């Protein structure tokens, strides 16, 4: 057997060459692109020898062996990576483990600049393969733990955006939003992978299994508990392995679970047919994104099994996690309109009540009201969504963002201005996205996107802590994270930042910036204004922002923009200072 031949045949040459590029860029993060292209060509040539004849020299070696051997042939391995060259002195599997240990998650490479649209469209046009591959390389070496097939899926979407937009009348008006959306989707995917892994370390496999029970049950509600339970057990093993970070082992684990699911469609879901006709590379991806199946009609209420039955405490006590899993399965499959975390809150509530009540002489009487305890937990996120979507509709995206900016600056004014801006804007984007869903779809959508916004915040904060309240929210159970953040109040102890005239000076270019860059400059100033006058009322802030808008309208219409911005700017600042007192 030749695993390399098998992979080449299953993936196809184009996918194989792209995944080899990613694999090498993620380990050899400092080698130039042209060196990688040469590694990829040599691996591909060799793979083709194996495709032609699985008995040919070296074709029977394992992928790990061949990949390691290839890394160890890199002439500059010691000069560039130091310790990582010491990996070559090991045999397998120690060698591969040593390579994994020496990938660098923060590699100190310059930020990837978005060039001008015409520059990008010209290069895309002039050498499409090089254009796309080089950026694949740039991103992969900066995100060495990003799962390589997912990276490849994104690359195909980028390729599609350039293909469409570079042939359009207004290239920029077509392309830039598509790049913005793909940037966000990429970061959401990246953050979800990090979430799952840190969660698995920080909270244990039990927590992750509860999450999976809830999510799979919503997705595959016609599946029986034992089937959901098997998928949960395998999914946990898969995520366990993928977090260890060996791409091949992770891929085999994912492909095995995808094969299982596809051979078992009739006992899992009616929505999988399309996914299960895809080639191996895309199958597991497609399954992970499948829409929820329709739930069975005429499912009974949970009262009989979970409250009224004389056997609740007996069934619970004999196998606690199994019985709670059943509860979560039954609740989730009936509620695809709930967030996963909401379902976990309800399961945790159910658990807390059984633990208390099953020790009493009359358990039945003590847990008789447990379903009533669920009502306020469900209503809290439904009501927050309703209120936020109504506010979003009244204000529009930009002013909604500004309302959040003001409120979150007052809550946690120690956070850096850029972070407050980025978070507030992203929360507004969650509003945009999720408020276009009907009520039924709103809570899962908000959970997913908020999870990435709050994670991006928590990552920043953990690297540069500024607030004990934020620390607490970021380090609590991920279940309680969003309610802990919702419980934040205005900071009563904060000392106003001292006035700085430069902070509130604006220049003529603001008139001609993109809407996004103009917005970010205004939002920055708004945060600074709140940090300076954290007790300003909504009326007072609105008066200042209205003057600002008048000021920008007047100076952007003026002939001599530099002097208007300077002179009208000084008048604005002085007036505003006297208003806010
Ligand atoms: C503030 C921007 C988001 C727009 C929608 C409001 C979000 C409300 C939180 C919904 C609950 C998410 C999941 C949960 O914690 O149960
Ligand atoms: C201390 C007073 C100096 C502040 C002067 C005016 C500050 C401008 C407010 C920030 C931008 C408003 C946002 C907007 O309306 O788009
Ligand atoms: O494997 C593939 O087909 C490819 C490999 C690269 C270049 C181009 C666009 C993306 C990324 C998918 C083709
Ligand atoms: O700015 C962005 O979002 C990016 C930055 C680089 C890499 C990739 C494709 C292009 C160029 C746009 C993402």
């Amino acid at each position: 057997k030749s695993e390399v031949a098998h992979r080449f045949k299953d993936l196809g040459e184009e996918n194989f060459k792209a995944l080899v590029l990613i694999a090498f860029a993620q380990y050899l993060q400092q080698c130039p692109f042209e060196d990688h292209v040469k590694l990829v060509n040599e691996v591909t040539e060799f793979a083709k020898t194996c495709v032609a004849d699985e008995s040919a020299e070296n074709c029977d070696k394992s992928l790990h062996t061949l990949f390691g051997d290839k890394l160890c042939t890199v002439a500059t391995l010691r000069e560039t990576y130091g310790e990582m060259a010491d990996c070559c002195a090991k045999q397998e599997p120690e060698r591969n483990e040593c390579f994994l240990q020496h990938k660098d998650d923060n590699p100190n490479l310059p930020r990837l600049v978005r060039p001008e649209v015409d520059v990008m469209c010209t290069a895309f046009h002039d050498n499409e393969e090089t254009f796309l591959k080089k950026y694949l390389y740039e991103i992969a070496r900066r995100h060495p733990y990003f799962y390589a097939p997912e990276l490849l899926f994104f690359a195909k979407r980028y390729k599609a955006a350039f293909t469409e937009c570079c042939q359009a009348a207004d290239k920029a008006a077509c392309l830039l939003p598509k790049l913005d959306e793909l940037r966000d989707e990429g970061k959401a995917s990246s953050a979800k992978q990090r979430l799952k892994c840190a969660s698995l370390q920080k909270f244990g496999e039990r927590a992750f299994k509860a999450w999976a029970v809830a999510r799979l049950s919503q997705r595959f509600p016609k599946a029986e508990f034992a089937e959901v339970s098997k998928l949960v057990t395998d999914l946990t093993k898969v995520h366990t392995e993928c977090c260890h970070g060996d791409l091949l082992e992770c891929a085999d684990d994912r492909a095995d679970l995808a094969k299982y699911i596809c051979e078992n469609q009739d006992s899992i879901s009616s929505k999988l047919k399309e996914c299960c006709e895809k080639p191996l590379l895309e199958k597991s991806h497609c399954i992970a994104e499948v829409e929820n199946d329709e739930m069975p009609a005429d499912l009974p209420s949970l009262a009989a099994d979970f409250v009224e039955s004389k056997d609740v405490c007996k069934n619970y006590a004999e196998a606690k996690d199994v019985f709670l899993g059943m509860f979560l399965y039954e609740y989730a499959r009936r509620h695809p309109d709930y967030s996963v975390v909401l379902l976990l809150r309800l399961a945790k509530t159910y658990e807390t009540t059984l633990e208390k009540c099953c020790a009493a002489a009359d358990p039945h009487e003590c847990y008789a009201k447990v379903f009533d305890e669920f009502k306020p937990l469900v209503e809290e996120p439904q009501n927050l969504i309703k209120q936020n979507c109504e506010l979003f509709e009244q204000l529009g995206e930009y002013k909604f963002q500004n309302a959040l900016l003001v409120r979150y600056t007052k809550k946690v004014p120690q956070v850096s201005t850029p972070t407050l801006v980025e978070v507030s804007r992203n929360l507004g984007k969650v509003g945009s996205k999720c408020c276009k869903h009907p009520e039924a779809k709103r809570m899962p959508c908000a959970e997913d996107y908020l999870s990435v916004v709050l994670n991006q915040l928590c990552v920043l904060h953990e690297k540069t802590p500024v607030s004990d309240r934020v620390t607490k929210c970021c380090t609590e159970s991920l279940v309680n994270r969003r309610p802990c953040f919702s419980a934040l109040e205005v900071d009563e102890t904060y000392v106003p930042k001292e006035f700085n005239a430069e902070t509130f000076t604006f220049h003529a270019d603001i008139c001609t910036l993109s809407e996004k860059e103009r917005q970010i400059k205004k939002q920055t100033a708004l945060v600074e204004l709140v940090k300076h006058k954290p007790k300003a009322t909504k009326e007072q802030l609105k008066a200042v922002m209205d003057d600002f808008a008048a000021f920008v309208e007047k100076c952007c219409k003026a002939d001599d923009k530099e002097t208007c911005f300077a002179e009208e700017g000084k008048k604005l600042v002085a007036a505003s200072q006297a208003a806010l007192g």
